[PDB]
């Protein structure tokens, strides 16, 4: 049994090789906006609301056209197979039964057909290729497959430079590929290449700039991820969490706004609820619970996950979703 | 002889066993609204007045129709017995001597017509129970037993994720029971039941959003206690002493407006008072005492935090609690 | 030889015992305002202009009819032979030799007339007596001695509660005594019988707020000091520092005001005078400095400050000390 | 192989005498604008732009008159043999083979003709002399020698008080002289007379106040640094960066903006741009590396930097340093 997110850390980092834990574990350069994702939902204290009605508490959401048993989905992490055997496979089982949307890579370590196979409600996450003509193909059999969005990562013109990996000569087992395989920067020209091929909705993944959030409603986008990809990408990015409540106004329900970054409880989803976000997506913590037990282990995150949600929601005065998103905030100290 | 509070917590510590001494000290979560209580009154300065007359200073106020010698009540606290043999009778007993208000609990391990033949100005804390009737008649026993408040406990739809105690595996003792026996989530229906069944001022505790203030004054009551339930409920709830200046504005003398949280000397008692509280509640500190010397013990707390109280004041220009009401705030830093 | 004022504290820890140095270096209740004295120091920053001239850079004021060599006095610190056998009659010896005013305190252990004789800038400090006659006599006394203002401390209507005092049962040594002998809390009708009775400038210490600044003026005071009485009156008493810009500003000229607290350097110096303040109190150093080397141990230290003053004033673009009062300053963060 | 500046640091200390690290690391006073250099820029979080054509990045710029490679310039440090025996020829070297500007010192250990005879792009850092025309002969100097540019400190009328040098009692070695001779306070008019003097741009390093750079676009300035020299003047200055977002508003294109203090990385250099500077000045880390490596140690880090420039600027949509500096930034907590 775990009563906490911070239990399963402790029991990853019993299992996992140092170089594994540190690839996962680690950010881009002095690991600024790591630290500062953290930081930025501690400083956020909710102001709950009392005597509501709480005889039907729901943390269902409905988004992209399907319902959701939580306002969270499983975050785009590549090589999964680098932390359980089963890797994608093990995870996405388990958000099947959870009822939560899994994300999945273009790096995959199985191959997407097989991850969509396992049924549940896949998104696929892409990376943009070489060439237009391959990037449209990797969508065209993510919607062949099956899933029901494409969320297109656009902060990684390249790869942040992460000192861990660099300093532990870091690189991929030999028993890791990419399974989806025998890159490029992307552009607004190849946001609109995709919502043109596609008619499953295109989510920006990694949105920081009010006017890029702007932007994406304008391109056509069905959602963004208010994102500094886990600290990962640009060292000194502000968090998701910073930009939220800004980017929600200047959206004003024009696209599905979730974010992502630190999210280590079901108070930190009512915190991102509280300043507007449809949804969160949560990374470290599902690997954590992959490498440390399998499936059984994601499973056993994922019900603790809905557990402090739904009673984060309700200690708030929330029946649903929608009225989370009606709290006020104060930014506090510390 | 102790000097502080924080002497007494030093003495309870020694001779609670630990699982007890952590459902005592312990927040919900990760502890944040716990820390934040107390970084909120650090981070508060009093800017004193000089030169006033304080020949005649006296720190007595009037709530809820009787005269008080402090700006203070016993906070509720449940199952008493588990920190000294006498329990609830030994705390009501030095409460009644020093001239401050005990809240007995509807959780009580001593009956509450016991606790009130203590004498003195005993309140009644109300949790919504089962069904309307049941509820109504704990209400109508503790009127009748000469209880002069109902303080209705607002912020418990269920109890927190204390996770000291889950780790703990703690569990009530089997010398310790709910007294008053041989719960259902309140809303505001519930409050007009109460209002309607008594004559006693109703007082709503655990309100933090300022709207819930003006709606009790709207629904009747008598008093609020800004408050998180000492941290235990919504791991993330604001601290009541962040709310306090507002709800107090919002209110503009509709209803009495109490708060807890961290109040840990008589400076702190003098924070709430010019952040605009009529009176606090004081809890841990209260059971510190009990548990390390019994009712001599409580004595020696409520004669200490008495003369910090006097002491401020006076250091402070303030020949009485209205006075210093009136006194004026700086936010710090730590 | 000491480069900082830093060195003379680790001196003076050295050779005092411990109590008396905890009577010295203590504060009321938990510190804070203690604390906070110097924190609120350290988060100013000058914005320093350039390319002045410094031909003739003067660290000299005037202040209640005579010039000083720097803009600081030596702060009331009662006892002065706890910390060296010769007490106050070698700081005020080393006082005059550097041109600073000393504030000769009605609890010295040498009497006021004996140190007054020393000659230099003497001001002297009341404590209001038992009954207005005896306070006036004190009054008259030091006017008679040849001291030059009136240092009304008006911050202590009885002492604050000093804990470590308590702990250590610290009392006067038996041959420490209050020479000017063989108490009362002051009021506004206090101040205007020595006004009255004295055409030396009255200097009302311990003011914080600005109505009370404001009303000094109006009461006909030729000066404030804006002080919490270094930490040991009311814990949580805003610093001086922090109110110091406010008041310059509410009096606009009508009086000199003054700050002390935490004065460490003659960085401090020079921040003091960028918010505003005529001139400062430094009162724990002067102590330390007398007990590490007595009369040259004192001496050594107002060498220091004043080319540290000297220094900061240069370096920030200023060839007195009303252009430094001119310097605009930043708040930082710790 | 070093990955990040903090890595060269480590090896600077290993090989340096402990005093000669301490001259150069120290800063003046309690090391405060030293420290809150590091602090300030630690503050300031980007928010990068995303999906934009980063098909040609270039971190070249335009500054007086010829291209940089990199928006940086070596800062001027004194006395470099200090750190290795090639001193100033190795740094120079390293500089001239990056495309980075080279800042001479008038208190150079090898002579001004020597180090500009290595080429590249040499600037002349003047320190007021004596009398106007031994100053103004070393600008004819430095200009005869082929210096494109006179950076005329002006935030040093004297030497700020190094308490780590006074501690160590630390003096030039022997084998370290000011190579360029066999000092007096700058004013505005050694400013003019310089300027009548030159043809050169002339950069004033050493201003913070938003009125001195007002007025030294007004006294026909080509460019100013804004800097807190290090934290080696006055202790208490406001760091650099902290002042110049509005200096840059104030001067409103009028004269280029530079920017030093604490400078450690690529993001750091994005973080200046995205605040408005034209470029930044490095010094202790450019001694870091000539200690540690000599020439190539200096190549190395020059490397680095530019790899980390590059990486920030395209992880932000930044294909120029034009478009760094419409970047926003959000100003955060620790
Ligand atoms: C090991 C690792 C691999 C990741 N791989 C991807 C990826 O392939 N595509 C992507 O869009 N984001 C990737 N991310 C970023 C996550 O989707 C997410 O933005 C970040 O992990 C969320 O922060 P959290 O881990 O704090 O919950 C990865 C993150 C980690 C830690
Ligand atoms: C052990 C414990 C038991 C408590 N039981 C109750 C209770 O039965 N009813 C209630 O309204 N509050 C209860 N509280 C909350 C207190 O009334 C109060 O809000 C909180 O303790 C005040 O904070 P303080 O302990 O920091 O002074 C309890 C608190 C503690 C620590
Ligand atoms: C040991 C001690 C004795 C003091 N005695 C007096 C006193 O007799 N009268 C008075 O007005 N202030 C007294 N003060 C307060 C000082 O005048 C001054 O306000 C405070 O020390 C200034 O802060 P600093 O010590 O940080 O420089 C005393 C302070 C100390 C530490
Ligand atoms: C050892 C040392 C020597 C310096 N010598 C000079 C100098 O001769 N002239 C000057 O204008 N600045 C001098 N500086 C200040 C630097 O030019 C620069 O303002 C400061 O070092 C920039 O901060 P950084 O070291 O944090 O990058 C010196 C700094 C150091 C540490
Ligand atoms: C996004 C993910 C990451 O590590 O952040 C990644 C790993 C390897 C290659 C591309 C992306
Ligand atoms: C409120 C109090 C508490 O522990 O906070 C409580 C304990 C047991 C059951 C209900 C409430
Ligand atoms: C003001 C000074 C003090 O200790 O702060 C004092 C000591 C004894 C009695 C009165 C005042
Ligand atoms: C500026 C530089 C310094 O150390 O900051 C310096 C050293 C010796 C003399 C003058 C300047
Ligand atoms: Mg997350
Ligand atoms: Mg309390
Ligand atoms: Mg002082
Ligand atoms: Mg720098």
């Amino acid at each position: 049994t775990y009563v906490s997110l911070a239990d399963l850390e402790r029991a990853a980092r019993d299992v996992l090789p140092g170089e594994i834990f540190d690839f996962l574990a680690g950010g881009s350069g002095t690991e600024a906006s790591l630290v500062a994702n953290r930081t930025a939902l501690e400083r956020v204290f909710v102001i709950p609301r009392m005597l509501r009605d709480l005889t039907d508490v729901t943390t269902e959401i409905d988004i992209f056209g399907r319902r959701a048993a939580l306002p969270m989905a499983v975050a785009p992490v590549a090589y999964q197979r680098l932390f359980h055997p089963e890797g994608e496979l093990a995870v996405a089982r388990a958000a099947r039964d959870a009822g939560v949307p899994y994300t999945i890579c273009t790096l995959s370590s199985v191959s997407l057909e097989e991850i969509a196979a396992v049924g549940g409600r896949p998104w696929f996450q892409l990376y943009w290729l070489r060439d237009e003509k391959r990037s449209l193909d990797l969508v065209r059999r993510a919607e062949d497959a099956g899933c029901e969005a494409i969320v297109f990562t656009v902060d990684v013109p390249w790869m942040g430079r992460r000192l861990r990996d660099m300093r532990n000569g870091f690189a991929l087992p030999e028993w890791v590929t990419a399974a989806n395989f025998d890159f490029a920067p992307a552009t607004w020209e190849s946001v609109e290449a995709v919502r043109a091929h596609t008619d499953l909705p295109v989510v920006l993944k990694g949105i920081l700039a009010v006017e890029d959030a702007r932007r994406a409603v304008d391109a056509g986008a069905g959602g963004i991820v208010v994102s500094n990809h886990g600290g990962r990408q640009l060292d000194g990015a502000v968090p998701g969490i910073e930009m939220l409540g800004e980017i929600v106004a200047a959206v004003s329900g024009g696209c599905e706004v979730l974010v992502d970054g630190g999210i280590r409880s079901g108070g930190d989803v009512l915190k991102a609820t509280a300043l507007g976000a449809s949804a969160v997506l949560v990374g470290r913590p599902v690997m954590w619970a992959l490498a440390a037990a399998g499936q059984d282990g994601v499973r056993q995150l994922l019900e603790l996950l809905a557990e402090e949600v739904r009673d984060a929601m309700g200690l708030a005065g929330c029946e649903s979703v929608g009225a989370a998103r009606r709290l006020n905030t104060k930014l506090g100290v510390v």
